[PDB]
């Protein structure tokens, strides 16, 4: 009855003990929390200054605060759409132009094969192994439109390396494929911080880059996706973009700007800490559990898989919610294939590490009959 | 300056530059609070200030967009499935043409005066699969009157055909302010309302669409619903309903006088100039329509550039039938009264030239 993920996260949104979905919900450090202090003063800077120059502001933060350098900076390469979600609808709506079918990764967040899917796109999966393993075979590039890389993956924290990244650009223009490539994740992982923009230029390929500042910091779902594109892009991204909207609130602009100065004085590191400490005290809790692994030992993002032997994971969701305790069952993720994730339920690690530990503690329990 | 776009961009009121003052509260908040309860408030607040006492206040039946062209988007893409023809007032805001046709859906014009004045023919309605009406319109503030509200729930539940109302301008006319859920709900036709906060305060584009359905509504909405969001901010919900209470408490009178009083200033600034009208009068939108005979709006539009003054021409909400406006101009009366006063003063010299 669940048709989706973001329907089992519905299920834990008002919940003490949500460990679910992705969001950033743990509290504000003293530095996050004096930008909230200010928010009359930011909202007056929105009143006064040109949205452009906020924008622009606001995009030179975050990118140059995760390494990308090379972003394209001249006014309109960079959409700011009011989440990740809205650009990949923009995106998916716009490759159903001239694209029949694309190769995603598997799995992966599963709205961006059910965005894809119901813009009338046919879903080839490549999953992680080949992915990263292996240049794309040329029957598999000359079949699809379209490659669409999450990196650093969600739900497994995989990072798509610069030496396949640049090889995979290389590929797509090869072939005339569009490389499009979704980086929520990209602040957790330092991995993640070399310059992309600068390997997709120098392969000149036809590219998409979806940018989210929404899952590094706890601001209330106040975000925006930022989705980027080659000149030479080739799809209607621009004008679907102008159906939806004419742009994304000032003040969402500024805030970003101050929450990405903050993690460039120390506010990164600090979050990087936090998530290292939080995945430690979930692989410590369920340390000697019988049956338990963890599938993603490497992973620096801030969700983790948890895999058991004997039992399912919506079979595990189940006895975590008679306790109040909400996690994910991980079928969904595996959007070709969803028995590859039968026996994993994903926890969020963006929380407080005392409603964390409490939880894990349950699914301790829980997994010990 | 800018009397284009319709957003709202005048300034606070005192009452709300404090809801401003308190954003680290309504921040703590949001923090501390289950957003569901935080969201229901804020509809309660917004339904109930503009007499929509009857809308389904179970939680789930009222879905949070970023926006009401986000609410757009998803009811478009649950339309093309089952629905090849859509029914769309003409004129109207041209984002709800171009979203529907971008899904795949065509489209068939209904003139306002037919909607209005007469029952829709058994030929229109068996032949589409959605009759979409935005009231009150924007460009033109034409309200729907409950009375042909009821009948054209009535045909639609007759035919078979959503009903789906978009009612961002509902906040600024009072004639609006009638129960629509409860005609809907009474007709029992599969109805889908589009409401959006944006329009009616300078929020700085912190806004929600609510997208409303029918339990019947056999649309997958709430699924495309799904694949796009989570849900929308607890601190814009939070702002609604503070804004929602201010309005309540006071604000919203005083949002009507101040339209009225913007409205007022650019009718008289053009009144005696040869050629001008105005084809709306008793508009109560944030909008304003300005006919004249002798030039195109596009040469209207033109000239005012040249003097830094960015205005509409009206020839895009025509989507059907452009040339249908190319004698109007539409100007933005959300704006502080003196940049809007220094705007139609240039508009007025380029139309005497
Ligand atoms: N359909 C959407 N947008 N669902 C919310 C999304 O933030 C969930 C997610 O990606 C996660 O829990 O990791
Ligand atoms: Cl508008």
């Amino acid at each position: 009855l669940k048709e989706n993920l973001t329907q089992w996260e519905y299920l834990a949104l008002n919940s003490e003990l949500n460990i679910a979905d992705g969001h950033a919900r743990q509290a504000l450090s003293p530095g996050q929390q004096k930008i909230v202090n200010e928010l009359p003063v930011l909202w007056a800077e929105s009143e006064q200054r040109p949205v452009q120059q906020i924008e622009s502001e606001a995009h030179q933060a975050y990118f140059t605060l995760l390494g990308q350098h090379g972003y394209p900076a001249e006014p309109g390469r960079v959409l700011s759409c009011y989440s990740s979600s809205v650009s990949m609808e923009i995106l998916a709506r716009s490759l159903s132009a001239s694209v029949d079918r694309v190769a995603l990764v598997h799995p992966t967040f599963d709205n961006i094969a059910d965005l894809l899917r119901g813009n009338g796109l046919d879903l080839v999966p490549v999953e992680e192994d080949a992915l990263h393993g292996a240049d794309l075979s040329a029957e598999l590039l000359s079949s699809v439109g379209c490659v669409f890389v999450t990196t650093p993956n969600n739900p497994t924290g995989r990072v798509l390396a610069e030496e396949r990244l640049r090889r995979l650009a290389e590929q797509c223009a090869e072939h005339g494929t569009v490389l499009a490539l979704d980086t929520s994740f990209r602040g957790f992982d330092a991995a993640a911080h070399y310059d992309h923009y600068a390997v997709l230029q120098e392969a000149g390929c036809r590219w998409v880059v979806i940018e989210d500042t929404g899952k590094l910091w706890p601001t209330l779902d106040l975000k925006a996706g930022l989705l980027v594109f080659s000149e030479d892009i080739g799809l209607p991204v621009e004008k679907i973009y102008s159906d939806i909207l004419l742009g994304v609130s000032p003040l969402i602009l500024a805030l970003i700007r101050e929450f990405s100065r903050d993690a460039a004085d120390g506010g990164l590191a600090d979050l990087h800490a936090f998530i290292l400490h939080n995945r430690s005290v979930v692989r410590r809790a369920l340390a000697g559990v019988e049956g338990v692994s963890f599938p993603d030992p490497e992973s620096r993002s801030s969700v983790e898989r948890v895999a058991f032997a004997g039992r399912t994971g919506t079979e595990v969701w189940e006895e975590l919610q008679r306790h109040h305790v909400f996690a994910l069952p991980c079928r969904q993720f595996h959007w070709a294939e969803p028995s590859d994730g039968d026996h994993m339920v994903r926890i969020a690690l963006s929380r407080s590490t005392e409603p964390l530990e409490k939880s894990v503690q349950v699914l301790r329990t829980v997994l010990e009959t």
